[PDB]
DNA sequence: GTCTCTATTGTCCTGG
DNA sequence: CCAGGACAATAGAGAC
């Protein structure tokens, strides 16, 4: 079971993807760099309707697997 | 050609 | 309790 995107992953998710194709040059760890830097610079409004759609996935999760632990490892 | 690493935020879990 | 990890997505880049 793969734990639910938050906030950030859900916004990311979409954007990487749009940077890439703005920045196909740009390798991937550059990419994180400049998400994080821009994630900092929108707004919580801004953030607003991507906690929300974490939200939706966090509780749909919820539905489709209820015995579910988050388990790491070491 | 086939693994491993990379780097980000947010949220959960777990060793002193 | 709390500071330091895990792992969510991601696909191309280096290692061998």
């Amino acid at each position: 079971i793969r734990r639910p995107m938050n906030a950030f992953m859900v916004w990311a998710k979409d954007e990487r993807k749009r940077l890439a194709q703005q920045n196909p040059d740009l390798h991937n760890a550059e990419l994180s760099k400049m998400l994080g830097k821009s994630w900092k610079a929108l707004t919580l409004a801004e953030k607003r309707p991507f906690v929300e759609e974490a939200e939706r996935l966090r509780v749909q999760h919820m539905q489709d697997h209820p015995n579910y632990k988050y388990r790491p490892r070491r």
